[PDB]
């Protein structure tokens, strides 16, 4: 039933569509904007990442181990596995006397083809480090740690890590997280099913403060700035997510989860945006939040031509061709 | 009419994403045996009809002229991965034509299997026009000219007289209007022309079978089809959907993957041609689409439809190999 959110051209004829759904909803928990579907559960996958970064800066770990910006970016990061991300995710291990070993996320090659390039002419094989969410698990492991909590197994369902995600979550969401709704994510931890709405006011929660108490207002503020003061370290080179956080510098918040997620916020509109391309495709959720966010700044020319940029996005083939377009569609008018 | 789910894709007990598509299945002489949601909307094939396009190559003389084996039919007809042995075989059906990698048109890419583009990037600087998944089509593209002694320069192009000649061959086999309203530009910079999936599949139903088609176009259509399942390494390569379901059914399965979720398939012995489109475009639901669509026509037959069955329901592990879930066709193709 979900609209056709995004359409990818050839010659003169739609040759894909994808449909897909949108919920922006204000601090107050008032629904500002919605397409289709944002009530049926959907895994938010790495998009809630600063969620779960909550722990390490309201336990006093980022402080206490002296992690800026660039830290807090990449816990709430899914990024490509670059030199200055391994780097740095080794330096937060090291920092809580711990090293690779801790990781419980497993290795993967970069999803990003210019970097899996770099890795494989440097490494016979990538380590958990390389993982995009080694910065998310070194969070974790500096949470623990910090509090003399011991790390292994902090995967696990009952680890008392996973048992404090799921009561900042369902605070923020006002979402149920429970076994009915939890699956295992990429990187081996759960993930929780929960409508659009609900993941939208828990970004408007965390870029507006309301309903939050000091510390957790304070700690979310900290890392959504964190993000929009480091885009590299949340993503990397060639990435839409640090692109989309040049536009407007420490104006707009965004995160891609895998499954064709993004989340996003503009604090100074007091807003949160969530949305899903129903079939999961990365180009479709890209475009759907550019058009999304540019619904906000129509006032703002030169901020407006470069999210449509990403709204309207060209395809060449391999000898530089314009062959036609990802773009999306009238519903975002 | 909205296409029907055709594939879910599951985390821990929830569908996390879905796939909407269509499938035709027709026989020799143009029965529609099944199909699911639109069959009659222009889809543009993309890879999924190269063995439509290779039967200038046969039919013009070239194959037999150059001394070409199925390993060099089953490239022509090919995506294929890139790998050293696709590279050295476009090379040499281009030397035996008295050309090189320059002759190329079709420009150069890096493997889009994770594990050749890792060998390809501690192997190379740079692929080339060889590592382009359509260099064997393009190769034989230009032995093609070559043989029949017309010009290979601009080959690409809409009036270049092979360029003309595919769509008259295109026209014959599928019973489709192609022109210019219809046409786009493919990713190696040749035409790919929008047609109805019950045309394609009509199309791949009458290479299966020879039905309406004459001796010559009959009897070139077969050696392709035939190369393909014979040589399917050549087709796709390593830890390919389309080799490794061409090596369930030896010589009885043709299967063949378009960019934008596209599969045509064709089973001889049944006299039935395939053609399926996700509606998104994506591999996944296309290849979990293909092999429940061919299930269907091996139900006595345990092992073939158990083999089928592993696709059409695929596994998800996650970094730690840990099962999250499953990717499935649903049982509107049961
Ligand atoms: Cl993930
Ligand atoms: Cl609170
Ligand atoms: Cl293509
Ligand atoms: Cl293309
Ligand atoms: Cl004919
Ligand atoms: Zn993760
Ligand atoms: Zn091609």
């Amino acid at each position: 039933t979900n609209p056709v959110t995004v359409e990818v051209t050839r010659g003169l004829l739609v040759e894909s569509r994808h449909r897909g759904a949108v919920a922006v909803v204000d601090g107050d928990g008032k629904l500002f904007f919605s397409l289709g579907d944002i009530d049926t559960a959907v895994f938010p996958r790495s998009a809630c990442k600063a969620m779960q970064a909550l722990p390490l800066v309201e336990s006093g770990a980022a402080d206490a181990y002296g992690f800026g910006d660039k830290e807090l970016a990449l816990a709430c990061a899914s990024h490509n596995g670059e030199e200055e991300h391994v780097a740095l995710a080794a330096s937060m291990l090291s920092r809580a006397g711990r090293n690779v070993e801790a990781l419980e996320c497993g290795a993967h090659w970069s999803m990003n083809q210019k970097v899996l390039i770099q890795q494989a002419r440097s490494l016979d094989a990538p380590t958990a480090l390389h993982n995009n969410c080694s910065g998310k698990h070194a969070g974790f492991i500096c949470a623990c740690c910090h509090r003399d909590i011991d790390p292994k197994g902090y995967v696990g369902y009952e680890h008392p890590l996973q048992v404090e995600i799921r009561a900042v979550m369902e605070r923020l969401t006002g979402a149920v997280l429970g076994a009915e709704s939890c699956g295992t994510d990429g990187c081996s931890i759960p993930t929780y099913a929960m409508p659009l709405r609900n993941l939208a006011h828990g970004f408007a929660r965390m870029a507006t403060g309301t309903g939050l108490e000091p510390l957790r207002a304070k700690a979310s503020r900290r890392l959504i700035e964190a993000c929009m003061a480091e885009p590299f370290y949340v993503a990397g080179s060639g990435r839409a997510c640090t692109k989309l956080m040049q536009i407007a510098p420490g104006r707009i918040f965004v995160k891609t989860g895998a499954e064709g997620v993004f989340c996003a916020a503009i604090p100074e509109k007091g807003i949160g945006i969530s949305l899903k391309s129903e079939d999961g495709a990365t180009r479709a959720a890209e475009a759907m939040v550019a058009a999304t966010l540019a619904r906000f700044f129509e006032t703002e020319e030169t901020v407006h031509a470069a999210l449509m940029a990403f709204a309207a996005m060209p395809m060449r083939n391999w000898n530089g061709i314009h062959v036609g377009d990802i773009r999306a569609t009238s519903v975002f008018s």
